[PDB]
């Protein structure tokens, strides 16, 4: 229909240049796709009533951060206590049931070389906690990362460590310290103090990008929507800011003070959402797939080049969704490092992998709970109507929609190797 | 790894160049190709060619269709061509690595409408199965629609590759592509038609929306003209085949120097020897980008699955994309993105087999063993077949990766699977 | 690499790792991006003009010239508030500070005056204190008309009705600020001399999640048309009451300059703020490394394709001019214009190499400032007896202004654009001169 | 419209091929030369008259056969020719004279250094060096043209396996390049010969310096009115490759159609032309250019980028050693390139490079050099409204210097036609 194609900013899509695709964006032309940039809300006194809770799940949550430079660890246990709570509320209706991770935000070195020891009993404790992620505060070097990995013991294997980039060291050892991390941080508040305020948004621009390459989750975080902490509406330049870091390429965007400690943090996580819809649709798709393409070297990996495949079969025929089974999370990021416009639906039966997805822009997860059918093939099956469903009650999917479909030769992990096109009944 | 020598050969240093110029640049005449030899080789047949030992030479050499030029002989001589290239062809279908499919085209006489010699031409091409009819003088579609008629009851499989040698054809293109399956740039007729110094740019501009429609294109006539009489053709003449190849032409024809001259296998080695390494001087970047964003946004999961399983060849290097097909469409399909990786079509349809051959980088290979009850295991056999008769021909080794094109279910018109495997 | 290998050798490696060059090399946007380095010092001359709205916080004189110090382009007076008697003041404070340095071409710093109305409120048509404030501008020598609330090309005919005969020289900056103004948005510019996306009444008439697409809309629009366009309001918030902005202020003005903004705007930041000077030095800093971070390879290349073949020798000189820089790193573009209009067309198509635009128009040396990488260098000397010798000289000031104000330096190349006769309209010669 | 400008105006190169209109009529001259062996089938005063009108630029002369006494009797010939249009400078075409060495057989030989030096005494303008293999081998025949041999330029013909591996060292040191296609057939195999021609090609386009494609192009036109379907292929092809220069050997040599061959050339050339996709070609030449602090370099891109935006009829330049012609030539404007010039060696060298017209200023000098430099510039005008290349209305880009000396262009001027 002619409709279709005048939504989600679609003449602007089509455009041959990047300067007439500026030009066809649409203040009129309503997004139509899930919001894929994932929302990161710092957890306070604002918002740790597990009613509220509730509301910031519904208003589009994702991942719940723990400051671990305020409060103890009796704070944070009951703060977790709390998240976990307000999302098991929703587990009744699995179809709509949402996972939100639980992301650990270190103190810091402070005026020390190495991990210090607060860290490390926070470390400990979010092991002991079953934290998904770590938010690893100043990190400048690859050692490092590899202190925190120590750190996190035999248990913690499976943390994702996002290393916080916050200094002029960091900013320029990123290639190595992105190496030996599952992604980054631009902690622009102290990154801001400790090179010229001027230059935070070339460091930004440029993490993203190497993390885009990469195909590594990045967020942008600290004082998007500052003046929201108390007042109801945000300025210009604070949406405009939210809009630019997805615009950047951003996997998550983050609330501090504005969850933690402000007077708005329902509508905080709103306004990011609001904006980050808009912003995914005026991407431009053409040159961001093309040079994503051209930029990914060869792989023999068949993952890898399932994927990418998908990723294309899915441009052809505007797949409304990519469903792919997976166990680690690692077949929905290797299609999320494409930016599909297609949204991945990743159906697990890890509740860790469903939470840590979250971390992989476009990734939407959901948490299997059937026990495993006799024979494999109607397991996979079933695990794929259960992603479909689940697409239409949610939005996602309609009746005559093509979905493309992602699983594997044999059951476990690293598997990955076929791709279908399926027409949704 | 596979190495630094890997990447030296069939031009990959030339394939990685960012702009047109860069690539032509880094072109290096020692750098070897390595693929199959992917644009056919179509090899007129007449006194030169006839018997059955110098037809096996010639399908050695590398002729893929047969061409029968009903201008010259009778019935009766073109039928007894026919039965010697049959004859040539079976004598391979014991040793795998030999058995070549080889399509037989009927090139028509020509015309007010359609000439009584033709319809009657037609109908023996009917009788004797040809696989493929080259007509001659197609002005407008009326002329396809006059052929397809007299294809008869019988033959509605055959496929009708239009000749376009004159100033109608060449306008009216568009309408005789879309109804034709293919088209033949019939340069000996089209250069007495138009003006000699116009040939070249009807050549590129059929060329070009023939690979935009993903239809088969054929270059004709004076390819190696000299080689009628020589044994080494002229440096223009190396050149157009070349040329036609990088143009984007999925098929190469010899007229006389096949028919009536002294060097036809000659002619046949020439020809697969330029076609190699011109094959590999294709700027693949470049031309599957265009063809990518040329081609409409498709609804149809055998083309969607086409271009992701193209895609991912080129993603791993693929060794080769094996097909599963029964009317050629799926294979056909694969080809019009021209991916660097050959496609194995795997078929139980002996005239699918040949006509295939008319898709540049289409293998094709006929199956005959008896189905399996369950189909998934027939699938996986015919899938088997096709990494079997590919080591044996030296496309595939243990440890390659090859993309694998299938449907949910048996029929034609259901190929919606791409799986990436890796040879055991 | 091969292809700035020479160039290399002869500059020096330290020379192509400044002003985000390793970047500007990229042969995609995300390379490009990969490669932007903090280390990497901005060097050109700042080309996005800072517009800062004059008040109670900035009218004295001794506050105007530290703010003409800081970087101060554009002075506004905003006409929905104060009288025209306090207006009246503000001026005359903003010209005695911007004279204060009439000494010397190598001090003289010209800046503009720019009226923004109060708007129609209710109205349709032009409101009759809008008709009063007008008259003022004419009378008191404005430059520039920001108009509020343009809805349609019949507000601008009556803004510039309003001017009367002798204010058709004042430049009409249409502000964009509800959602008639979007829709009718073509039709606006196209009568307009450029464009003001006013964002503090345009997040309240339209969601305020969406105001960000019509931002790069119609900056867009306005470089596809070569037209001035202005980011205003909010930019830098909270530098009204602290000393340093929030990153999400740092980061909005970076991105109007690389949206292709020509102009940034500071309003309570410089009317009411308790660090107006400090405001504009934080505007004037992130310019200077926002301009450098532009992808220029792709910007200039869209704007090639994006414009259609012209006949006017002003504008296929200016793209043989800007086209010439590029290839030879030019410190400078020297333009003799009595207008502004071939500045204007040079400006369009985003040369790095600064626009130095030499002018006898007092005038259109203050309104200059609204097109990006145009310096105004008022020229104030009698004319000579031949009109060839006349040029030279005036050619030779801009060198020898570019080289005290050090734009130019001994041994770089600057490419000088003039006329075949005397008056406007004649533009089309560039010539190549190495700096001795 | 004509002048396949539908298909140029195209977003990508394959949409390009697909608008290429056999009614689309060229009106641009021919802008590829034509270099015609002469030989006992071409050498009359008479035939080489009807060579000149047909459009032979350069003429070759093949020290592989005949005597000193046979090619100095065909230079004379030549220059008669040439002469006999002399009458009217407007629309007088020089004519280079190239002389093609025979080569080193099993260092330089005895018999190149005798052939060279009579080039020299006989004023030829280029050498078409045989069998070049190495950097040393262009070093010794610039020694053997002696002190008063600077002027001609050395054109190096790739023929054998070393040529082409060596091609980077050869190019270097020579003037330009010619892909000697019939040796190089039988160097190294048949079927890779059109790769050497286009990277050959690519590298000298790239490098700015002339190239010129070689042997066999339309070889049945020896015996035959008419070429073949290859040959017609071959020549446009060469053409869209980017090929400087293309050449007739036997077929203007020895054969029975000379001036039908010259005809041939002339008429695929022009279609040819035509058809290549500026919009690449112009993007891909300026990307791939280095950066450069030259101001006649700098200068002669400004004149193409502004030939492209007002669809210039020609860009009309004054040169002394015709090296800013050869600068404009290198970013293949479709905009002819008019190269107004007092050296007769300059005029008949700058053939070489493609879509270069040179024009020969004989009219006295004006006393003021700023008043000599316009007539320059109005003698290129009304040779180009003679020529039809220009016609009222029409814009030209023109290219001058600031100061009298070859050196020293600096300055574009966009000019409206009368
Ligand atoms: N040139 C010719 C070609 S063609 O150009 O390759 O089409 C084909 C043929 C002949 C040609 O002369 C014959 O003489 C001939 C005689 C008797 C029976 C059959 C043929 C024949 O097939
Ligand atoms: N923020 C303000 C702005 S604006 O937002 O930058 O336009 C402008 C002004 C004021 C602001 O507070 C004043 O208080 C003011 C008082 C008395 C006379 C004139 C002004 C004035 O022009
Ligand atoms: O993304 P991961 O962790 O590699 O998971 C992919 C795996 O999921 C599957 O689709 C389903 O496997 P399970 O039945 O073990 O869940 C496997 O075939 C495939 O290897
Ligand atoms: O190219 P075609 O003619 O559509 O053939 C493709 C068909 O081949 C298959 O892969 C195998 O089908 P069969 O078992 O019937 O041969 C089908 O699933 C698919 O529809
Ligand atoms: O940019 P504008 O307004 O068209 O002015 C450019 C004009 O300036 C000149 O360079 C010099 O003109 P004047 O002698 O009138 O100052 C003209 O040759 C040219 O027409
Ligand atoms: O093309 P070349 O060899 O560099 O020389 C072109 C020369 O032509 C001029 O425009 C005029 O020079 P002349 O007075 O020597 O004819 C010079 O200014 C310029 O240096
Ligand atoms: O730690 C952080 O979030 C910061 O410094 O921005
Ligand atoms: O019929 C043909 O093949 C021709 O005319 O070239
Ligand atoms: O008028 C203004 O400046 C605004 O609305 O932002
Ligand atoms: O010498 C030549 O010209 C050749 O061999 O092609
Ligand atoms: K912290
Ligand atoms: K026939
Ligand atoms: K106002
Ligand atoms: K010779
Ligand atoms: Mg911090
Ligand atoms: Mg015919
Ligand atoms: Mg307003
Ligand atoms: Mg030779």
């Amino acid at each position: 229909g002619t409709a279709f194609f005048q939504q989600q900013q679609l003449p602007a899509a089509m455009a041959d240049t990047f300067l007439e695709h500026l030009c066809l964006l649409d203040i009129d032309s309503e997004p139509v796709a899930a919001r894929s940039t994932s929302i990161i809300a710092t957890i306070g006194p604002a918002s740790r009533s597990v009613e509220r809770l509730k509301e910031m799940i519904k208003a589009g949550m994702n991942i719940a951060r723990l400051n671990f430079s305020h409060g103890s660890h009796e704070y944070h246990a009951e703060s977790i206590a709390n998240v976990r709570e307000a999302v098991e509320s929703f587990a009744g209706s699995p179809l709509s049931y949402r996972p939100v991770a639980i992301a650990l935000d270190t103190k810091g070195p402070g005026s020390g070389p190495g991990l210090s020891e607060q860290d490390v009993r926070d470390l400990r404790f979010g092991v002991e906690h079953g934290v998904d992620i770590v938010f690893a505060s100043f990190v400048r070097k690859a050692s490092d990362v590899a202190a925190v990995r120590a750190a996190l013991g035999p248990e913690g294997h499976g943390i994702k460590i996002i290393s916080k980039i916050e200094n002029h060291e960091g900013v320029k050892r990123f290639d190595e310290i992105l190496e030996v991390s599952d992604g980054i941080m631009v902690a622009r508040g102290d990154l801001g103090i400790e090179i010229p305020a001027e230059k935070v948004f070339l460091a930004q621009k440029m993490m993203i990008g190497r993390c885009n390459l990469a195909g590594k989750p990045v967020v942008c975080a600290t004082q998007m929507l500052e003046s929201m902490i108390t007042k109801p509406r945000p300025t210009r330049a604070e949406t405009s800011d939210v809009a630019n870091a997805v615009l950047d390429g951003a996997d998550c965007i983050m609330l501090s003070g504005e969850t933690a400690k402000g007077n708005f943090p329902v509508e905080a996580v709103k306004m990011q959402h609001a904006i980050a819809r808009e912003a995914e649709a005026a991407v431009y798709h053409r040159q961001l797939f093309e040079e994503l393409r051209r930029a990914a070297p060869l792989s023999r990996d068949p993952t890898e080049v399932t994927a990418i495949g998908a990723v294309e079969a899915a441009f052809k025929c505007c797949a409304a969704a990519i469903i792919v089974l997976t166990t680690t999370g690692r077949s929905a990021q290797l299609l999320s490092r494409y930016r599909p416009r297609a949204a991945v639906i990743a159906v697990t039966r890890s509740a860790q992998a469903a939470r840590q997805v979250h971390l992989c822009r476009g990734v939407f997860p959901l948490l299997y709970r059937e026990p495993p059918e006799a024979i494999w093939a109607d397991d996979v099956d079933r695990r794929v109507q259960f992603g479909i469903e689940s697409g239409k009650l949610r939005g996602f999917l309609r009746v005559g929609d093509l979905v493309i479909v992602v699983t594997g030769w044999r059951p476990g992990s690293g598997y990955t190797n076929i791709m279908r096109v399926l027409s949704i009944s």
